[PDB]
């Protein structure tokens, strides 16, 4: 009778699996659906800089967010080098293009790599001790060898980021916003997001977001960096929608490998003064924030329920037949 | 013989499932592939505004599309508040930062939240009846309490959006454009997209796109909003490519919850006048259009066909054995 | 005994499949994970243009990359038409809006499609032989009928694109950059990517990228185009991370169908001169580069290993029972 006792145990273990795991845990009675998301970001916070060339400079949201309209990926400026009042003309090329001593060491034209301008074939003086090729281009050339340290916009640590995420589960016609029912105006007036204390506030302090990605804002501010923000919507639509909540994770890794460690870009502000076209060239160091929204909604459906029941019946039958096979041999 | 009759029915029902559903409907004879897509958008249409501060202002595509080069996510401006000729200096801070009565009610420095400038510790007059902290910043401060109603660019309803979607099924080396063979120059000259009448015209009226997402353009224009546009490519590559067509759906939900209901951003136009740097500050209300392109191409392949045949043979055999088991007990 | 010999062969063939394919090839012992990616791009290279209206014009990275901060999708300008010093006023509308002969042929207001301005009801002269509606708008109207050929920025072929891709496998806590251990500073100083010679250099020549997508840079430069760049991370995390490498593919199809073949957009540079607001209107033809990053990391896990073992046991048992069934009938 011991073989018969084993038969029953195996039959029940199989039934316990088929129900508890496949039907209940894995939710085999549910049809699944992905989402389509929209993310809007608003930055708040102010930075002031005191350069030697200029006076106090105010940096508000319109000036330190790239793009201004926002996106899933956006940059907050944390440092910059500015080359003001650049004009198109002839100047000494930056020594990174090459250092010459005579006019014969310059070839007219463009460098094969990282050309700064059209070489005129003339070796002119970059400074009092270095002579470089004369070029036609934006003059004076940018000198970005000294990255400002501490970062010019290191006050961006206290900037607040408001993420407005609108998601739709199109199959189930369910619309959710990360501004969930628990979020009200009083919360939006004072709340700052906290992984455990305030996991639903959609206003994030930038320094907290960088800290939670495992990075140091002081290091990321000087040369730039990347913080990934994931918003996950794992919703069981058999329950009320008020349980369909977003989960926030922050990702990032800054290493001292010193091979392109940070993030920077160059942009220019063009203007006309005294009838001549000028530009301000900025090398902008900043943290790029990538906001990735994924999710999965499940709702009970009859067709998955029957299909799962059929699969469980098949699993149960195969098990019984193989056990009758194994016992025949034993 | 009734048991034998049932045996045959169950055997055939199983065969009917294995062929008709798994092989034919679910297309188990096909290998599947996702796509890689590119979306370009061109807006057309003009808006004119008549502000009290300025004269008639023309708003063409270069000015109301953010970004100008386009993207999967782009904003069309439908309303704005403009603060012209802002300069960096000292002014009264906006009363939203706090209302003071004496110089002692102001602390020099920055507010912890939503700082507008560097407080100087002086309580100056915002208007004839309100006194606020004096700040260093962009002056005069923006006053965006009165959103223009009706929307300044409510004529954007008649703007036309041209979506050019290029998709590739890299596994099958198949390239498709949403400008399908049925779309010609004569169509692009006059066609407007219609869910049923013109489901292939790639020129969309903005108001129609908002209406089809379930929203009201008049409401979305004043404070902004979001419309999701999905392009789906469900193509059976056993047929001619001319049947590989895109399907357009429009998604969106505007609610009167009054907690961040619309969409807005701030951007600045910088300029130099009389040797002093100025900026025009715009608070731009607009509809963000997210274009999501997904799809799936199937082509007959021999390996899925054999694997499906093996799976069907297994299903048929398991069924017969379990039926011989059930009949043994019956 | 021949039937018994077949039984064993089928049993072993089944075991060979269950191990070699399912366990070893398909890696059924591994748990899988997707990635979250961040892409930053830096363009380098210079172009000079010699228009008849202006002098030599220098085009560096800040001016020919849209957006300047970069994105997954970005545009490199390869051609442009410029309408300088546009002001809001009254001018002759472009003849594409319609050609009139009398003032009665113009209706005040806006065109239903592709409106260029507010018609005043007056038929004025566009040129010495064409009369069009007078409009209020940006004047003079852009004339983009003659696309510059050869392309004004056809030197963009030699521009170099640096892709910095940071990916994370969040389930396995593995961070990878496309600047893999084999890439050093000496490589970044001189390397250009090559499908087979230098498959790991993250600096791409634009012309090479277009050639590898199957397109001609000369054709794409005049009217614009699209090149898709895919970065794939198919990593087996049972091995060292130094084997987690990116694979680059380039996608694109340019056809002479002449129905919206290229890519272009319009953007404006606004400025103030002599107390009047002006703008430079650019119609920018360029190649849009879409960078798509996908990947899959597998690491050995005990739960998939046991589940695969159970599936293989089930497959083996079903096979033996059906073979005993087939042999009973034979
Ligand atoms: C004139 O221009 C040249 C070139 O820009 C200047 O020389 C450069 O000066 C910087 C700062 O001292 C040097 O950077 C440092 O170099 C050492 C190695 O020598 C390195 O250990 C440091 O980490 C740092 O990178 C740079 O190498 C040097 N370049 C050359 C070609 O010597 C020069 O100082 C300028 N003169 C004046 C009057 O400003
Ligand atoms: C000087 O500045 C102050 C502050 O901006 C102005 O007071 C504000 O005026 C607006 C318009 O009347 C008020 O908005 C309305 O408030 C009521 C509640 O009182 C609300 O029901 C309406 O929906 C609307 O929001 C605003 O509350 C009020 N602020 C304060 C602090 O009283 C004032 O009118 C300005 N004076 C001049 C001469 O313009
Ligand atoms: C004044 O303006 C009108 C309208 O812009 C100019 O007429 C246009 O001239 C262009 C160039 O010759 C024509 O383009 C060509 O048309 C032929 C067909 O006629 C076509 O085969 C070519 O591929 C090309 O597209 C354009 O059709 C023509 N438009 C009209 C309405 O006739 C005119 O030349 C201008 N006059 C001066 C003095 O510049
Ligand atoms: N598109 C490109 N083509 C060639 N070299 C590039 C390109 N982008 C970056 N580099 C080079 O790669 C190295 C590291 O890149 P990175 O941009 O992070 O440093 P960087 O100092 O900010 O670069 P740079 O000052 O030259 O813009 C630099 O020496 C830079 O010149
Ligand atoms: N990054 C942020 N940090 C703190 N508060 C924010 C942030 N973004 C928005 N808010 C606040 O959230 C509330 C609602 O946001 P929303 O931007 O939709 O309204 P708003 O009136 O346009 O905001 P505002 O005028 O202050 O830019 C506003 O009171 C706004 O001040
Ligand atoms: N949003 C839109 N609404 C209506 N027509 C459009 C729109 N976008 C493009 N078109 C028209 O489609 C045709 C082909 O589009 P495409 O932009 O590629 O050519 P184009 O010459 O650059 O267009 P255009 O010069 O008018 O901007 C053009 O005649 C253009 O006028
Ligand atoms: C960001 O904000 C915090 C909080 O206001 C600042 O921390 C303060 O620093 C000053 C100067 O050291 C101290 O006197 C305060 O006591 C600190 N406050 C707290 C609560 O710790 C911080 O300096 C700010 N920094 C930046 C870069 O913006
Ligand atoms: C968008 O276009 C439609 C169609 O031209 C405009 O509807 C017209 O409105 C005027 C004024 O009420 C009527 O005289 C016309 O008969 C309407 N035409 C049609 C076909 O209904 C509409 O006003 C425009 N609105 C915006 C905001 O652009
Ligand atoms: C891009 O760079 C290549 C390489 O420098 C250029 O090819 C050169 O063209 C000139 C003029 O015909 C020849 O004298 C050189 O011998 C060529 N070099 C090589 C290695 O082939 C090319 O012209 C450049 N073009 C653009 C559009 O930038
Ligand atoms: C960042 O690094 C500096 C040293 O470079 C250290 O003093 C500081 O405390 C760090 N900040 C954090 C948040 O760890
Ligand atoms: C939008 O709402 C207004 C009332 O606020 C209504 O008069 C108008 O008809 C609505 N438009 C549409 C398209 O339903
Ligand atoms: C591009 O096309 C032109 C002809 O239009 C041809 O001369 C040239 O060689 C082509 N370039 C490449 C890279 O094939
Ligand atoms: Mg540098
Ligand atoms: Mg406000
Ligand atoms: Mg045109």
């Amino acid at each position: 009778k011991k073989v018969g006792v084993i038969f029953r145990l195996i039959q029940l273990v199989v039934l316990v699996y088929v129900i508890g795991w496949v039907f209940l845990y894995e939710k085999g009675y549910q049809t699944s659906s992905g989402l389509i998301s929209s993310v809007s970001v608003k930055l708040k916070g102010l930075a002031v800089t005191q350069l030697p060339g200029l006076g106090p400079q105010v940096w508000d949201v319109a000036d330190y967010v790239f793009p201004a309209q926002g996106d899933n990926s956006f940059v907050v400026m944390t440092n910059f080098i500015v080359t003001p009042k650049q004009t198109q003309g002839y100047c000494a090329e930056h020594p990174e293009g090459g250092i010459c001593k005579e006019d014969s060491g310059c070839t007219p034209g463009k460098a094969k790599r990282k050309a700064q301008g059209i070489r005129t074939g003339k070796c002119v003086a970059f400074n009092d001790t270095v002579k470089t090729c004369e070029i036609f281009g934006w003059c004076p050339v940018e000198v970005d060898d000294d990255i400002p340290r501490p970062a010019l916009l290191r006050e961006a640590e206290n900037f607040t980021l408001f993420i407005k995420n609108s998601i739709s589960f199109p199959r189930f016609k369910v619309n959710r916003r990360n501004l969930v029912e628990e979020v009200n105006a009083a919360h939006m007036k004072t709340c700052l997001f906290h992984k455990t204390l305030h996991p639903l506030c959609p206003v994030f302090q930038l320094g907290y977001v960088v800290q939670e990605s495992g990075q140091n804002f002081s290091t990321l501010a000087e040369k730039g960096g990347v913080v990934g923000i994931t918003i996950d919507w794992h919703c069981d639509l058999d329950w009320h929608v008020r349980h369909c909540r977003p989960i926030y994770e922050f990702h990032g890794l800054y290493e001292e490998k010193n091979l392109s460690p940070g993030f920077n870009f160059r942009f220019a502000r063009h203007f006309v003064e005294n009838g001549t076209n000028y530009r301000h060239l900025f090398k902008v160091f900043g943290i790029r924030f990538d906001i990735l929204v994924d999710g999965k909604a499940g709702k009970f459906d009859i067709i998955p329920t029957m299909t799962t029941i059929g699969s469980g019946i098949g699993i149960f039958g195969v098990a019984t037949v193989l056990c009758d096979l194994l016992l025949l041999h034993i």
